[PDB]
């Protein structure tokens, strides 16, 4: 009965962090800041919280507990949290039992949110019995204490004790780590077994018999369908593709787990599902709205069965159908398809509102298009009555405004933004829309022509009219002539520099940057997102010397020894390049002595691994003719060799890293080999360089219509970008050729350069967006061909480049906020543009005396 429901969680299947950084009324990424106090705590307990984590520990006396064993987890609903911890803790205290709980409301929310890990979900209190006897004792006593409480979210990783909120599992009591994996437990033999935390209960081999014991005293409306696959999982439940048996109707089954998957409004899976069901009933006769089949409870979960709509959501449609490639004259078909979709969508929103319901999240993900471009809307979990001025549970940044107050108005605003989006699929937030509205409309007009432009403006104006019926709303003026593109590279560099100069933080970060300034180690100080990137870039432009010197002297130097990673982009080495150029020779020489020691190990990437470090080391060897640095480079090479022999498969730490290309993949490793060749003349390093590129080229795909080569990842995604994409591959080919005097991979090179024909990218940044394309002209030696390529990518840059006062600034990832870092902001754009001037496709690398590096590594 219940085993069938739970098994659903086992089936196979096929950036949200930005929200936490939209502190209102800032133009930058800035954290939004947000309590289980218990009293009468005996002195036999020590009470502390985690370094950076969710748990408040209650450690008893001076006892030692086993390093693994049978542990108890307790679950509670949010409204019952304080009341459940009171009864549970004051039991454990009064029995001298070690336990922990989630430290505050925020933590509870984070761990039980819609997108929280399914394994970790529901675990509010963790209890650590000293041995198996007190374990089984506690099962009964805790459950006796909490019986008169509402059932909380089921913990998918545990077995439940009877019909209580008491759950149990065997795993690590402490965190026991290894060299290739996470949390582990000990065996009876080769004690290296991995602690399994999955969305289903599992038992370590060597304690099965005790689980067998535990099972002793431990006390179909859905069988109508063949549940084929799971389209998606969240903490709130699964969404499954099914076929109704003896009928063969494809349906969508949407699962809600009671008390699980909270949102910002503290609404659970069931609360949202009911809203979706109510909405779909009210819209039974609106043919554009997906139709509900049936609604039933099976075991404890609730199941909303739904028409399966054949086609693609507008995100997929955009990705696959938008005419990204400039093939010379031919965007008229797009114009046709966009009009047909949008005019359908206008009528659909009117129909929904006529029935008194706003859909609540009008944005590409929820709009589907059939093969003949019929428009349907799915996902009514966000539905509200039109006219309601309730705070929405969720906002899709990119298609919302805080200026919207009424639910009906929110739909029209999203549509309004959707209208321009299909014409230029480039994300923006309300915070930068003030600026980028000009960039986008100007682009649409120059590229589609006045007719289509006026279709867009008119339709957006009708949206305005629609909003005005719901609330007071009066949008700003137009006048597109106020915004002009720039095609003068020096001008763009100089104005972006003034931009940076005008946005210095007087804090430890030096500049505003990507959220990774906050989310990652060294992020405030390193080259990638930290102040070293900007300070380096400003130094190259002889700008802000006094400000740079002060940040170095008073922040960077005291932080340098304490940055634990040596990574080129993420850690010490990138910083040391800045330091050397700035004259701090003594400081650099000292850090180099430590460098052979600490963490010369498994990561080989340019970003954070041995290649990047080695590449820095080689650059330092070229600058100082100190042979110890060549020796060290050689040592790093052998260690890369060792790593490759242990296993070819690369590990990614960053959620946007892909194990191909120059940043995180083998193409990057080849840069180091190429450079090592330049300084040794050892042919063998040249061979390795070439072999590494070859291996990456195996993960590329040529389009048949367009001639463009891109990389293809492990989810069949095509990539152009410097990070993960073919432009980075091209750069390594270029450098291979630069150091050897050859012209290898001419064919691949030529088909990568064709990326300069790209009309738009969803984001603007050097690594993951438009800025990547600025690297293309820097790899073209012929002046005449360069000029055409440069103009094309400058058209692309001008979609992102913001005029603010009389200087330029640059949007960060997804253009939600501004950034001035190398990774996403103006610093990386500057370095790439300076690269174009200098014919240098490596100029974005923090190498020692980089203005000399090409000349010094030339064949
Ligand atoms: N009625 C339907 N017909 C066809 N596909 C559907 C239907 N309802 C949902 N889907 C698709 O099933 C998948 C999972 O739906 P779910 O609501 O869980 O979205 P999700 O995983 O959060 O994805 P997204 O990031 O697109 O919101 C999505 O690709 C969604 O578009
Ligand atoms: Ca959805």
């Amino acid at each position: 009965a219940m085993n069938t429901v739970l098994e659903l969680q086992k089936l196979a299947h096929d950036n949200m962090l930005y929200h936490r950084y939209l502190k209102p009324n800032s133009e930058y990424y800035k954290k939004i800041e947000v309590i289980y106090e218990l009293n009468d705590i005996p002195d036999t307990y020590a009470v502390f919280l985690d370094n950076e984590s969710v748990w408040k520990h209650y450690h008893v006396k001076g006892s030692t507990l086993p390093e693994q064993g049978w542990k108890i987890h307790v679950t509670s609903s949010l409204e019952d949290s304080k009341d459940v911890l009171d009864k549970v803790a004051r039991l454990c205290i009064d029995k001298k039992i070690e336990f922990k709980h989630l430290k505050d409301k925020d933590s509870f929310m984070k761990m039980n949110s819609k997108n929280a890990n399914r394994a970790s979900s529901g675990k509010f209190i963790t209890i650590y019995p000293t041995n198996n006897e007190v374990f089984v004792e506690l099962l009964e006593m805790i459950s006796l204490a909490i019986q008169d409480f509402k059932k909380g979210p089921y913990i998918l990783n545990d077995k439940r004790w009877k019909n209580s909120n008491v759950f149990y599992r065997y795993g690590g009591f402490k965190g026991i780590f290894n060299e290739h994996g996470e949390h582990c437990i000990r065996d009876k033999e080769g004690n290296l077994i991995k602690d399994q935390r999955n969305p289903f209960y599992q038992v370590p081999d060597f304690v099965k018999d005790f689980d067998d014991y535990l099972n002793t005293i431990n006390n179909s409306r859905l069988g109508k369908y063949k549940i084929e696959t799971a389209l998606s999982f969240s903490n709130a439940g699964g969404v499954y593709l099914a076929t109704r048996k003896k009928d063969n109707l494809k349906v969508i089954i949407k699962e809600a787990r009671p008390s699980a998957g909270l949102d910002g409004a503290a609404q659970d899976a069931l609360a949202r599902q009911k809203i979706e069901y109510d909405a779909l009933k009210k819209l039974k006769d609106v043919s554009g709205v997906v139709n509900l089949i049936e609604y039933f409870q099976e075991w404890e979960h609730y199941f909303l069965v739904e028409e399966f709509i054949e086609g693609r959501d507008l995100r997929q449609w955009i990705a696959q159908e938008f005419p990204f490639f400039e093939d010379n004259n031919g965007m008229s078909n797009h114009i046709k398809d966009v009009k047909m979709i949008l005019l359908q969508l206008l009528d659909l929103i009117d129909s929904m509102h006529n029935q008194g319901v706003a859909m609540g999240d009008l944005q590409p993900a929820n709009i589907m298009v059939t093969e003949d471009l019929t428009v349907r809307i799915i996902d009514f979990e966000t539905a509200m009555p039109v006219n309601s001025d309730d705070r929405p549970a969720m906002l899709t940044t990119g298609f919302v405004s805080h200026e919207m107050k009424v639910s009906g108005a929110r739909d029209w605003f999203g549509f309004k933004r959707l209208v321009r989006y299909l014409a230029l699929p480039v994300l923006t937030s309300e915070d930068l829309e003030g600026y980028l509205q000009y960039n986008h409309l100007n682009w649409i007009k120059e590229n589609y022509g006045y007719e289509f432009y006026s279709f867009i403006v008119d339709l957006q104006e009708k949206c305005d009219k629609r909003i005005k019926d719901y609330q007071t709303f009066i949008p700003k003026e137009i006048n597109l002539n106020d915004q002009t593109s720039d095609f003068n590279l020096t001008s763009i560099i100089n104005k972006l520099i003034i931009g940076v100069e005008s946005s210095l933080t007087n804090d430890e970060r030096f500049i505003n940057g990507d959220i990774r300034q906050f989310e990652m180690n060294g992020g405030k100080f390193n080259f990638l997102t930290g102040g070293s990137g900007a300070a380096f870039t400003l130094t190259k432009n002889k700008s802000s010397i006094a400000e740079v010197d002060k940040w170095i002297q008073s922040v960077l130097l005291d932080n340098l020894p304490l940055i634990e990673e040596d990574g080129l982009f993420t850690g010490k080495t990138g910083i040391l390049a800045l330091l050397y150029d700035k004259g701090y020779k003594e400081v650099v020489l000292n850090e180099l002595k430590i460098l052979k020691d600490n963490i010369n190990q498994t990561d080989i990437s340019i970003r954070s691994g041995l290649s990047g470090i080695g590449l820095f080391v080689i650059s330092l060897y070229l600058e100082t003719e100190n042979k110890e640095y060549l020796k060290l480079a050689k040592d790093l090479e052998r260690m890369i060799k060792l790593n490759r022999a242990k296993d070819k498969q690369l590990k990614v730490k960053d959620w946007m890293a892909v194990d191909i290309g120059v940043i995180d993949g083998l193409s990057g490793v080849s840069l180091f080999y190429s450079a090592l060749y330049s300084v040794t003349q050892n042919q063998k390093y040249l061979e390795e360089a070439e072999v590494l590129i070859k291996e990456d080229l195996e993960s590329t795909k040529k389009d048949d219509v367009t001639g463009v080569l891109q990389t293809v990842d492990n989810k069949n995604r095509l990539l152009p970008y410097l990070s993960g994409g073919s432009i980075g591959v091209a750069i390594s080919i270029w450098f291979l050729n630069h150091v050897s005097g050859q012209d290898l991979y001419r064919e691949e090179m030529n088909s990568i350069l064709k990326l300069s024909k790209t009309r738009c990218t969803i984001s603007g940044g050097l690594f993951d967006g438009a800025g990547s394309f600025l690297l293309i002209p820097s790899m073209v030696k012929n002046d005449k061909n360069r000029e055409v390529i440069l103009n094309e990518v400058l058209n692309l840059l001008n979609i992102f480049l913001i005029e603010k006062n009389s200087y330029y600034v640059y949007p960060g990832q997804f253009s939600y906020r501004l950034a001035d870092d190398v990774y996403t902001g103006s610093s990386g754009i500057i370095l790439a543009l300076m690269g174009v001037i200098k014919g240098n496709p490596l100029y974005w690398l923090p190498l020692v005396n980089s203005d000399e590096f090409l000349a010094r590594t030339k064949v």
